[PDB]
């Protein structure tokens, strides 16, 4: 389909909404590279079903916030498939460490190999103070990484989803789940299937000359 | 496909952008409502090449500008499909009453049909001063639509293009076209298909959950 | 004080916010235009007692929604004071036309005088779909302005208030009250006094080389 | 005069932007808490030349990106004049570390004073894809710590300077200046003083009831 024969890398994919990106980007046809803690029950799992499904799929076991496994995470890539088209970085020291840095030492690393290509797609997901400055950090990477990257063909957006439905959100009690839902214009959470929607656009050719950007998914939030 | 059994009407869609937009989404199985002049060369022209191509089509002669016009426009969406479920608003005192004026009056009309319907996808799209300030007040109309009528199911987005390829662009004595090139970050204009595919993303059940929101289709700029 | 030998003109100043924002100006050493309606009550005892705190000023009265009336405006702060320094713009085709057409208007004839002096600040303080969309008109309309003359010296900046504290709120029922002033995060209406405050900023020297900007003055909503 | 009596904290003010802003609060009436390194040969000479000027002024010595010099300077501020009415907060690792991490740091102790005051004015100044990711960080911050202590009346904003006269910039080949001021549509650099001057107003009652705001000095850039 719209990317047969490309790669996508989708960090922290073992489960949630880093499983149901790659699960999307898979069934457009995409070859996959599946990331997660060695340690991880569901990530075997994970790659064993997006198999059966038809999807081409590698794992690349390690932490993405360690440069040593950000570098083995590339390798796995290009020795499976020998390219990258697509990244996707789904992920107060630990907070700017877990989702900010993961992006910056992935996007440093893929970066050398798209620009080889002159061609790819950096797609980075968002995650109190502390989140606020590393979810703005995040968007102001985006944006300067666009910017810088931008003469060369490649890409680099955000997507910022608000409140979107998980296993927490559904045993939320009625009344805490009610004072949520009642904030939200849609009146309603997200789903992880619309979030992977909004990355196979970015991921896919409907998106061309699109950079720079951030699309929020938040019921209007 | 994506579209099948919905209708889309998209304003000023005879020629260039509007035309373009409009077959996206007829392609994409839309019933689609053309509109413009009834002095158009083109408009038939257009219909005609639609209906080859198997796209089901209606044409609604007039000017949004003027409510009378709006309303025949929306007699004939409801005459010929019994629907209406994207509308695509797409055009001192004349650049506030063409571009701002125009999607006022469309969407006040249009609004009426999706609420009943409780369903609905409104895209505004974006055309020295008096261009600032109708872009501007667009999107803030866009924001205030979708707060408005999120508790009700209907969306409302923009679409802000940058510099797309046109026939005056194409003319561009090369200086001219090299000074504007090197202002965008991806240094080339945009092309209609582009803003059009957007325009589809936005209709389309892949950008559920997304309202209130702009997507700048610019190259960076 | 700080706009010793300096000439102001405040659009809508006869009472409530523009009143207080030329009473600031006219307490900081500006010699001041008042303009308000032939038919304003309040508009010469506006000015008598301003005269007798000492503040130099000429009534402007006229409508600056109409271009007739705009040129007088200057005319007669021209007559009186020789110059220009500082406009105040304050103040669906109603909407559009009360808030945005008039500071168009003032800005386009008293830019001409402004350019002669390579010097002057424009403020537009801004005023639910029409409102939404000339708040945003006007916005944009500021920063386009501020591009424009900003090569000559001339600055353009807007002023953005949220609840502010009028006749009409100091009566309102107390749970109404108390449902606006639980949406702030400050948790009380602002005064006309602090709009006042900022476009004393805007202003003065103190805010050289701010221009294009708009200050939310809103306790954080 | 403005803040007499009160107690201004300026992070890194023993030479450059931190000094003008120091040196403003200071003519403004505030009592000074000086901020640099010990092994700083400047910061004992500008703590000087502001009690020669008349300026009431103490010298914290350490390095606010370590927890133990926030915790001193924070003791020396209170030892000295027994409350903390303004701190302003001037300053891949080392740039988040730097900037934000110091702002950080800074903003969590000297909270903890201004809540059992109940005021408070804390002014954050910014400083490629890391310098865009802190820069963006530190405003997200600002805006999440406003929206935190907006009911307990402590304000938090932001300064945003562009290009800013400095010792390099003088230096500058005229060539590469002329390519920098090219691209300022006020056509040239902004001073240390304007900065100044704008934290002047955000420590002042001039910009009471603005919070979680940004305030870009950067000539329209």
């Amino acid at each position: 389909m719209q990317l047969k024969g490309k790669t996508a890398i989708v960090t922290g994919s073992s489960r949630g909404l880093g499983k149901a990106i790659a699960w999307k980007l898979g069934n457009m046809g995409a070859n996959i590279v599946l990331n997660g803690s060695p340690a991880s029950t569901s990530l075997d799992a994970t790659a064993e079903e997006f198999k059966a499904a038809g999807i081409n799929v590698v794992v690349a076991k390690g932490d993405v916030k360690n440069p040593e496994d950000v570098e083995n995470m590339v390798k796995t890539a290009m020795d499976a498939f020998g390219r990258i088209d697509i990244l996707v970085n789904n992920a107060w020291d630990d907070v700017l460490n877990t989702n900010l840095k993961s992006a910056y030492l992935c996007t440093k690393a893929v970066s050398k190999i798209m620009l080889k290509q002159k061609s790819g797609k950096i797609i980075n997901i968002t995650s109190q103070a502390n989140y606020a400055a590393s979810k703005a950090g995040l968007i102001g990477f985006t944006k300067s990484i666009a910017k810088e990257f931008a003469a060369k063909g490649i890409y680099c957006n955000a997507v910022a989803p608000g409140i979107i439905k998980t296993d927490m959100t559904d045993v939320l009690p009625d009344k805490v789940k009610e004072m949520y839902l009642n904030n939200i214009p849609l009146k309603r959470f997200g789903t992880p299937e619309e979030v992977a929607n909004v990355v196979g656009f970015l991921a896919s050719d409907d998106s061309n000359y699109i950079t720079g950007q951030v699309i929020n998914i938040d019921g209007g939030l």
